[PDB]
């Protein structure tokens, strides 16, 4: 029975086998949408080469790869399965995994939704929280798939852009952080401080008007409050490559920090993805919870179970497909907006490729 | 009859005269706990009594003074009234006012409350968003009050220190943004773009992990879903004084953006004071709303009126305090927790005043 509504899962990607990376960090530092210009265009070429290396052994350390893929697979699977279900006036469901820097590409999913004739298809974003780099690259990649091709699409397009608040993925991020704490001493419990941490983004971008951080605070407040403030927390932030400043504090600098001041059981969140990546697996758990937590002297520190297989999550997914098509929305009005200080003539074409199709 | 429950309200404050300027200035730049640009000290008085002219002709671009004073002591009243009659057994209520920089300080409403023999002391940050730099430097003058003064408090001691989500703070917002909205030119109204505006923070205040700044994303989280998203959004951030980086985008640089990329209605809010004051009525009104505004070919910019004196305003304050009595809470769990990158000594003894008391 054939496909009315496919569902395009977006997020950056990661490489599957150790083999993958060099073309993932080529494509990524091309990518535009997500980085300055210092006439690159054929430097990402060098930068893959040497870089290449260093990260294969970075994932060499968590079996040799990214788990996304198997995550987006499995919460799509259950997510088209609630729906075939809550949803039979759109009953066939499918999703489609797109990735921006590793394959199956975003280009690539596109191109088998085109062929399998639906009715409709959408855009959900899998990071809750919307960032040009982020949630607009994704985007643009489609906008310009079709450019590319030169074609209008052959079925009705909307996006689910962002969702930095749905109570599902709430009741998901607070169960898992309650199941955690759990594992404290129970003499620990009380003074254990809930670090949240996201990745950060370079000022540059922060300073142009990009929505991220304020996005991810309105997640973990809404956290915090159906955790009925349990614990005291902090929102800081991960990575920063480069010498450019990027928004802080760092993630690193923030346990050093806590650990030299008599705060030493600290429970980490990854509060802006939805499963397991070398962010997790290796920056955070290996990385700052042994090698620098050690050098500190962490009493304790822990990290919340990544969403991944909850089927929660899955139940989060569906409900924002369900929502979404009975309301008839085009994309959030957020969407419509673009940041006050965006020099990217591509934005206010995606945008319109969402708000002003024909369907 | 004698007053058995004291509100000590808590606010920076402002020259109510061109006569207070310098004064103000003077203490403004003597507190080490807002900036740590006493990098030299006694250059604070070498600061205020230079720029002691120049901010007098700002104020008298607005009346001649700070209106500060008189809408704290309105809401003072109202909030008074309320708490008499929905928790009598509190007795009757007493509002004090404790400005940082200008009278009364701090000081004399503590040494006032003092004299008034109460039974207890309420204090009641009038910031919503808790930062170091404003409420945590008004808490600390408390403490270090006592420790001046050098004997224990005589009157039972505990602390509101933020309230970013309160649901009346966020009505009141989100009504005053729905009444500004409709005197909009009708068929402009669904492009009207909505620019909440907070004052800055420098770099090296966030990257120590100030919660502001997440706070302050939260109460505008709140707003935009009692308004249903109904206008799209951003959170900018305004003054800011120096050289050093601060926290943009800026609303200046933002509304000047918005208006060469095709978004010349523009409604601001400033989202993280509830009183009408210098940022307002000069840096906002004017430089903002008419300079910088008609200069850039807007063609309309708005202000969602200040809290003032909203009624609803004075509930939300003795909504607060009686759910505060009621909750027996010496202070919010964020407070028992300082930055991961405290540097000030004061902050932790301010912590164990209100958590660790002797009465
Ligand atoms: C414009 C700002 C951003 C820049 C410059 C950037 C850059 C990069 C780069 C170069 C890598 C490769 C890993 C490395 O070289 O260390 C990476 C990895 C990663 N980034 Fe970002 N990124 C940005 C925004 C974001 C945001 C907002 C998120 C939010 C979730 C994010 C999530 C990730 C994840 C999950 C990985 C690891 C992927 C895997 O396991 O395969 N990035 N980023
Ligand atoms: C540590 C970071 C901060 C610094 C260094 C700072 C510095 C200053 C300075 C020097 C002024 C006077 C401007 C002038 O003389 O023209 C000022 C004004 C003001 N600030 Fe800040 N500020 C900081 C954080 C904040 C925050 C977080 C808030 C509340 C959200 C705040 C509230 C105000 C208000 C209401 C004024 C108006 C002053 C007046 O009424 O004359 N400040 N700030
Ligand atoms: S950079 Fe945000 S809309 Fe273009
Ligand atoms: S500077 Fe924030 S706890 Fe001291």
């Amino acid at each position: 029975r054939k496909p009315k509504t496919g569902i395009l899962m977006l997020n950056m990607g990661g490489p599957e086998t150790l083999g993958d990376v060099h073309d993932f960090l080529l494509r990524l530092f091309l990518d535009r949408d997500l980085m300055t210009l210092p006439i690159q265009n054929k430097l990402a070429p060098a930068i893959a080469k040497r870089r290449t290396p260093k990260i294969q052994e970075q994932y060499r350390r968590i079996g040799g790869g990214s788990p996304i893929k198997i995550w987006t697979s499995k919460q799509g699977e259950g997510m088209v399965k609630l729906l075939d279900e809550l949803s039979p006036n759109t009953a066939p469901h499918k999703y489609y995994i797109g990735f921006r820097y590793v394959h199956p590409l975003t280009e690539e999913a596109i191109e088998e939704m085109e062929r399998d004739g639906l009715e409709r298809a959408i855009a959900f974003t899998q990071y809750p929280q919307y960032s040009c780099s982020t949630t607009g690259s994704s985007l643009n990649a489609i906008y310009r798939y079709y450019n590319q091709v030169g074609r209008k699409p052959t079925m009705k397009w909307s996006t689910i852009d962002r969702w930095p608040t749905h109570h599902l993925l709430i009741q998901c991020f607070a169960d898992h952080i309650l199941k955690e704490l759990d594992h404290f001493p129970l003499e620990k419990r009380s003074e254990v401080v809930i670090l949240f941490s996201a990745h950060s983004l370079p000022m540059s971008v922060v300073n142009r008007g990009d929505p991220y951080p304020q996005e991810v605070s309105a997640t973990v407040q809404k956290v915090m409050e159906r955790l009925e403030y349990c614990n005291p927390y902090r929102l800081v932030w991960q990575s920063k490559v480069g010498p450019m400043p990027w928004l802080g504090p760092q993630t690193d600098e923030s346990i050093k920090g806590l650990c030299e001041r008599g705060r030493k059981n600290i429970l980490l969140v990854p509060i802006a993805f939805t499963s397991d990546h070398i962010d997790t697996l290796y920056e955070l758990d290996i990385e700052y919870s042994q090698v620098l937590a050690k050098e500190c002297g962490v009493e304790n520190i822990r990290r919340a179970e990544s969403l991944n297989g909850n089927p929660l999550f899955s139940k989060a997914l569906a409900d924002l497909v369900h929502s979404h098509i009975q309301s008839n929305e085009l994309c959030s009005k957020q969407l419509t907006l673009s940041c006050p200080l965006c020099v990217n003539p591509v934005c206010r074409e995606t945008k319109s490729f969402f708000t002003s199709q024909q369907l």
